[PDB]
């Protein structure tokens, strides 16, 4: 259901690895447009262990990260 804003992230849990399960619209520019993001759903990504908030839905527990906090795109 949770939609991520701007250059969040959240990500499914599976330093921690997890999928991209859902990404915001893009951070706003100064300039009038939207940063594109670098992740797409479906993408393995790491990120920090406590980077971010969690949120739980249906009992699965979810992380709503930055951009920032990803690490690396795995596969």
């Amino acid at each position: 259901s949770i939609k991520p804003l701007h250059d969040r992230v959240v990500v499914k849990p599976i330093s921690t690895k997890g999928e991209v399960v859902a990404i915001g619209a893009g951070k706003p520019l100064d300039n009038g447009s939207l940063h594109a993001p670098v992740v797409k759903v479906g993408d393995k990504v790491i990120y920090g262990q406590y980077a971010g908030s969690s949120y739980k839905s249906e009992g699965v527990e979810y992380k709503v990260l930055r951009e920032d906090d990803i690490l690396a795109v795995i596969g």
